[PDB]
């Protein structure tokens, strides 16, 4: 077989590549990723985020629901992710529907963060206009005295999302410019509907094929 | 004044930050960026690309129009860009309409690339399904003999786009977690329609304001 893969379960293939990036001393945050969202009407936006957990259920991350990305996901729950590991000449793309994580789950995660991080989430109405940087500094100092020795409650607007993967591409750059692209997508006729000459069977309902660079 | 800026023209502020990233030995490709596009119906996608020129007119890059991103830009000419410079703890976001570059302009740029790069563009119908990596290697070797000592013509489907900026955000990370976000957007009532208490005047028709992190 081999098209240079560890697993035919894309999530398990991601785990192998992720571990390698984590293993690499030249990569600062291997879980740093770019999240692409858009309005229903077709207006895209994108920003860096940190992946906070992954498994069969999907890719998890946290943000403020009232942020610009949050308003977009809530009105049009679809997203794409891009992981780029320059020292490895690798790129991973993930496409799928997104779902809000349960409250208690966000709670547990929220209180596992360092206190200063929790307090930061309470001061900032993420992406709303503010007058200046001093406004943040003042509000932050005041909330630190309010919560001295106290537990910081999670804002109602703060939480997580999990993106269930429908498409996952592994891009491996090559000096000759003929990059390797192996893309997985979930098939509809799973059970046994043999497909195209160039389409292969992956684990579960996953199908994979090579894409020209 | 100062909110830590070099220019009130966002394109000129980008130039200052870009130069710094270029100046940094820990950044491999300072012009590497993530391009976010989407279908008209609201389905986003994203991938890494290289910025190939910028100025008042916009941000320029090249790709195959028949690629997945190309079909998306052509049916819904709007995009977003994300530059992330980890060693500088900086992020730059650009939102705007996109326009295809003129043919002759793509021609000149195409022939300035190294030959192997030009030939690579002729072999690959970017993002179309292929059977395996050998298929690319064989086709590439054959096109090298066809073009030995000959000029490689630009494929009809290969070209560039320029994204004219409507929104540009400068994100500067901070250890205390109170990141600085200064976002520029072009105003409609340019000439003199004084705005919100927290909205300021930038060069030309540009307006700027701070956003909570
Ligand atoms: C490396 C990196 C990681 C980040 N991680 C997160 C994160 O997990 N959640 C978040 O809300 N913002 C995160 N941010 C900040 C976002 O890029 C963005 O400024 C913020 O979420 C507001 O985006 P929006 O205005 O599109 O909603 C991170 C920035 C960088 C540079
Ligand atoms: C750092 C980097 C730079 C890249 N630059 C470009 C580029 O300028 N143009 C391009 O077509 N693809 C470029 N690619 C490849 C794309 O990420 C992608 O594989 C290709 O354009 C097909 O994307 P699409 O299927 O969404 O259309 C680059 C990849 C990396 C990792
Ligand atoms: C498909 C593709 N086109 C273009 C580029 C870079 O542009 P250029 O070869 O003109 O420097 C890359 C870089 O990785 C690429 O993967
Ligand atoms: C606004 C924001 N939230 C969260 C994070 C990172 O997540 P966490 O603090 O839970 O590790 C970042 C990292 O830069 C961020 O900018």
């Amino acid at each position: 077989e081999e098209t240079h893969l560890t697993s035919l379960d894309p999530v398990k293939q991601f785990a192998a590549w992720f571990e390698e990036a984590v293993q690499c001393p030249d990569i600062g945050e291997a879980n740093a990723m770019c999240l692409a969202t858009c309005t229903r009407d077709g207006k895209p936006s994108a920003r860096m985020l940190l992946l906070k957990g992954f498994g069969k259920d999907g890719f998890r991350f946290f943000t403020n629901f009232e942020s610009r990305k949050g308003k977009e996901l809530d009105s049009n729950p679809f997203a794409s992710l891009v992981f780029y590991w320059e020292p490895l000449n690798r790129q991973v793309r993930v496409e799928g529907p997104v779902k809000k994580l349960p409250e208690e789950e966000a709670e547990c995660y929220f209180h596992s963060r360092p206190k200063s991080s929790q307090i930061g989430a309470v001061v900032s109405h993420q992406s709303s206009v503010i007058p200046d940087r001093e406004y943040l500094r003042k509000k932050n100092e005041e909330l630190e005295q309010l919560y001295q020795d106290q537990e910081v409650p999670k804002p109602k607007s703060w939480g997580g999302y999990v993106l269930y993967p429908q498409v996952m591409e592994f891009w491996q750059g090559q000096t000759n410019r003929l990059h390797d692209r192996i893309v997985f997508r979930r098939g509809l006729p799973t059970g046994d509907s043999p497909l195209g000459p160039m389409t292969h069977r992956g684990e579960e309902d996953w199908l994979y094929e090579r894409l020209a660079p």
